[PDB]
């Protein structure tokens, strides 16, 4: 019963001591972020799925902006943007750091995201298009931004921090996951470092994990096109 | 001589051991983030002024965007966005943490930060409109985004942060005094803990050393509106 809950559910009790909750929605992209941090690090938690189209009333008490991700751990505080909730995962739970500990590292890390940052704006703007046109134009802009990645990061290694997975790597991942369900590989077929991070990403267990299969995504994809509530829990 | 460098400059020597280097303007607020932060740990350090309407060619070879503030080592790495550039100096510099300890308190200081994140570009749009209807409805806008800061951060201490002066607030300052700058100290009329905590700021000895005069403001401000190269260096 990973339903979503919608207007009229019951506010969810307090989030269980040795727990921490996430308030999130299964085909959105940016809680996938937040679910696949719990996973690399092997944190126990709950998820409770929202709908987005009927929103719970109580839910703008977990997050003003009304947005998923939201995390709520057990001492009841609240967290919510996604690379937020991600940094605070990795500082809060023991195990595989995700983050380097050096400080310029980690601030190359953040330079990357920042040049991936036009990625899931044109990702939602292309789902959302109905026009020949606007299909070219936003094409042409994928091909610019992966450029961007490619050539202003000059990766050398087989990931975008390192040798081995990490935040970086998690957080850009849901948007070439979607790019991939969209039949949008082509858009990457310039840029062959990129091309093969996307492989040795699906190799990754934590990614694999976390795929969602096409018939999911389509299954989803199509009832959000048709501006259903029940989009959230296709498949069940 | 901090007058500013442009197009034709040679491309500066390297940065020397014991100091770190930071690409600036004198009147540019996402570069006194940088500077804020430099001050209140102390840090030993170089200005280079970037002028930016006639931009040094090799700049971009600092900040492929092209913005400032950036910094660079001696260790010649290059780090760009001003968020990025002051976490680094605080994680990298000894003294005084201006960021917590704590991944909660962390987390929630970029909460806010997000929740301050439409200011900036509502006073850049009012420095650079002139039509008296867009300046009502500016003024409503600012009126929001501050009772969002004032409501939902929900502070009951002087700082955003705690008792103390600390990272957020240094974060979200220079557009503060950009709006006292801008005479609108009146758009904080209706939120008593954000008008409280700028006198509090004023008061810092850091805020205070780097605060610019009226005049120096005023003189940028003209030249910027004129378009002129000579906006970055005025007051000499
Ligand atoms: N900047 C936010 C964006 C989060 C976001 O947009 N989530 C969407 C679903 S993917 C949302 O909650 N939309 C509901 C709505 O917009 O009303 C993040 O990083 O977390
Ligand atoms: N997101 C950037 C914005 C920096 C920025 O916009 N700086 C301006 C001056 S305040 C800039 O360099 N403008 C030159 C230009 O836009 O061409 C930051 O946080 O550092």
């Amino acid at each position: 019963s990973a339903r979503s809950l919608g207007k009229g559910s019951a506010p969810p009790g307090p989030v269980p001591e040795g727990s921490i909750r996430i308030y999130s929605m299964r085909f959105c992209p940016f809680a996938e972020r937040t679910r696949l941090v719990l996973k690399a690090k092997g944190i126990r938690h709950e998820v409770i799925n929202i709908n987005l189209k009927n929103k719970p009333e109580w839910f703008f008490k977990k997050n003003p902006f009304g947005l998923v991700p939201v995390l709520e751990n057990s001492q009841g505080q609240l967290i919510y943007e996604s690379a937020i909730t991600c940094e605070y995962l990795d500082e809060a739970y023991p195990g595989k750091k995700l983050l380097p500990d050096d400080p310029y590292e980690k601030a190359c890390q953040k330079m990357i995201l920042e040049l991936f940052s036009k990625v899931p704006s044109l990702v939602g703007s292309f789902i959302r298009s109905q026009n020949k046109e606007d299909y070219a134009g936003l094409k042409e802009e994928f091909r610019k931004e992966f450029t961007k990645l490619e050539v202003l990061t000059n990766k050398k290694t087989t990931f975008f921090g390192g040798n081995s997975i990490s935040m970086i790597d998690y957080l850009i991942w849901p948007w070439f996951e979607r790019l991939e369900a969209m039949k949008l590989n082509e858009c990457v077929d310039h840029t062959p470092k990129l091309k093969l991070w996307m492989a040795a990403m699906k190799e990754d267990p934590t990614v694999s994990a976390l795929l969602t299969s096409e018939k999911d995504w389509q299954g989803f994809l199509e009832l959000y096109l048709q501006n259903s509530p029940e989009a959230c829990d296709y498949g069940l």
